């Protein structure tokens, strides 16, 4: 599984590099031909408004799509995550 | 496709019956044996905090799981949706 491991590692690394991201909670990706399609959920400050959270999703989209050009489609959305959360999964 | 059509119709109807839901934006469901597994994204007020949005996700979970007992697992999260949004899909 190294091909998709390396892709998912790079997606997570790029998304955690965006300020406002509190970990990656869910991520699934797949190849379609040579291209990649992915769905991701990031953790964010629960006190952010949803509008504010979205601006983090858009930053993550930009960062990830920009660092990994084989990604043809990427959907990013958010869930709440408190600091020191052990209630949700993460990478 | 009537079996899954009827299930998805019932999921959407039950979720839109929850105050705070601004449409169902994304929904995918499948059978695993006789049981159903689903992933849904609801629209919410962009001005809600993420914490507040989550309380809507938990209400939708409760409503949907309660009305459709063949659903064994259901993940609900949110995205922003302004009133009169034509920028995101919906059911
Ligand atoms: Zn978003
Ligand atoms: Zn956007
Ligand atoms: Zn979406
Ligand atoms: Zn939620
Ligand atoms: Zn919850
Ligand atoms: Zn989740």
């Amino acid at each position: 599984g190294s091909h998709m491991e390396a892709v998912q590692n790079r997606i997570v690394e790029a998304a955690e590099r965006v300020p406002g991201v509190r970990g990656v909670i869910h991520l699934r990706a797949r190849y379609v031909g040579q291209d990649i399609w992915a769905n991701m959920i990031i953790g964010v400050d629960p006190e952010n408004t949803v509008e504010q959270a979205h601006e983090i999703c858009e930053a993550v989209q930009a960062a990830v799509c920009g660092k990994i050009r084989r990604i043809e489609s990427l959907h990013v959305s958010a869930e709440a995550r408190e600091i020191g959360d052990t209630t949700k999964p993460s990478f």
